């Protein structure tokens, strides 16, 4: 499109937002530059009216997708650049799960040589004690709390593993030892842990042999597993999530096998064993959900009825208590001018944000670095 030649250089950016959230009114100004060739934008935002009544991360999506890098084979699907320089109107509803809602309207046009994004934001039905009005979101921290849930599952698993190990040693030093989990002649964790399936899952011998250092009491694997689940719960990166998922899968397989042993070989209803199986399914589901929550894509489809596009996506904001806050975005773009625009096939934008602070800025502010690439259409 013709508007493309407006984006091959470095473009200055002005962003102006006036907001009102549960009656707390505020203004934000941002300035910076966009480099669509690299899909890179760098902007600094100031709250001009004082302290921002909402967390900065929640405003990132509102505070210029024409700076996305569309690969050469997808240039015919770049609506945002084709609406320039006249621009487009971008409207959104952002629904925060179990809390309030943002409603936004923006005009994005060229004024002289400046790309200008002017926004009105109205937020309603927010909880004063919630994560938003309560300022409980993490800004950019790379480690933090694991969350009450993960903490309970992992600590419980760790204590039960510790006691299991203690039982195995005590029973090995005394046949008449009766454990806490020795409930009856048919419920004896002592008998379970001291069975050959109590070491290396009764499998490590047949593969790596009996001297292998992997031939540890199953509860040793328990200690390491729950410990790593708990520390990985403290990291805020993709790879920690995948590791949590893989370890959860291994624990799942081992738990299914050990349950089969419990009911069809040992004829034992080991209450502590069933409990660790349940905890392990819980962690399986949590790591599965975590991996799903890792996706940051903007899903774009053409809207012929408005000669523009529509998009929807989910943002997950980290909460200081270790939980996550969902923000369901629904988005509409319509051209301002009357010249031709590109209506794309289905695709998505992949975006990466880096939030930081300016050590020299005394006003409430956000430094933002962003890389955005279009994808979702295979080049073949
Ligand atoms: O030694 C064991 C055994 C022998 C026969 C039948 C069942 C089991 C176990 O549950 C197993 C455990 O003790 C052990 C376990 C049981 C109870 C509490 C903490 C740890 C365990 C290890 C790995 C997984 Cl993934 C699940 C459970």
């Amino acid at each position: 499109s013709k508007g493309e030649e407006l984006f091959t250089g470095v473009v200055p950016i002005l962003v102006e937002l006036d907001g009102d959230v549960n009656g707390h009114k505020f203004s934000v100004r941002g300035e910076g530059e966009g480099d669509a060739t690299n899909g890179k934008l760098t902007l600094k935002f100031i709250c001009t009216t004082g302290k921002l009544p909402v967390p900065w991360p929640t405003l990132v999506t509102t505070l210029v997708q024409c700076f996305s890098r569309y690969p050469d084979h997808m240039k015919r699907h770049d609506f945002f650049k084709s609406a320039m320089p006249e621009g487009y109107v971008q409207e959104r509803t952002i629904s925060f799960k179990d809390d309030g809602t943002y409603k936004t309207r923006a005009e994005v046009k060229f004024e002289g040589d400046t790309l200008v994004n002017r926004i009105e934001l109205k937020g309603i039905d927010f909880k004063e004690d919630g994560n938003i009005l309560g300022h409980k979101l993490e800004y950019n921290s790379t480690w933090g709390s694991p969350g009450w849930v993960r903490l309970a599952l992992c600590l419980t698993g760790l204590v039960l593993s510790l006691y299991a190990l203690h039982v195995k040693a005590a029973r090995a030093r005394d046949r008449d030892y009766r454990a806490l989990c020795d409930v009856g002649t048919a419920i004896s964790c002592s008998r379970v842990f001291s069975s050959r399936w109590g070491r290396g899952f009764g499998l490590v011998e047949h593969v790596l042999g009996q001297d292998s250092i992997l031939n540890q009491s199953n509860s040793i694997f328990g200690c390491i597993f729950y410990t790593l689940q708990l520390l990985l719960g403290c990291l805020r990166t993709r790879w920690a999530s995948v590791l949590m998922l893989l370890s959860s899968l291994v624990s799942l397989a081992g738990s299914v096998y050990l349950a089969w042993i419990l009911f069809f070989v040992l004829y034992d209803f080991c209450i502590v064993c069933i409990t660790t199986y349940a905890i392990n399914v819980s962690l399986m589901w949590l790591s599965f959900r975590k991996v799903q929550e890792n996706s940051h894509n903007v899903y774009i489809t053409a809207d012929k009825q408005k000669n523009g596009i529509k998009a929807n996506f989910k943002i997950r904001h980290n909460v200081e208590d270790g939980s996550v806050q969902l923000a369901d975005h629904y988005q509409q773009n319509t051209p301002i001018g009357d010249g031709p625009v590109l209506l794309p096939d289905n695709h998505y934008l992949s975006t990466q944000s880096v939030l930081s602070k300016d050590p020299n800025e005394k006003r409430d502010h956000m430094v933002l670095l962003e890389f955005v690439t279009a994808a979702g259409i295979t080049h073949h």
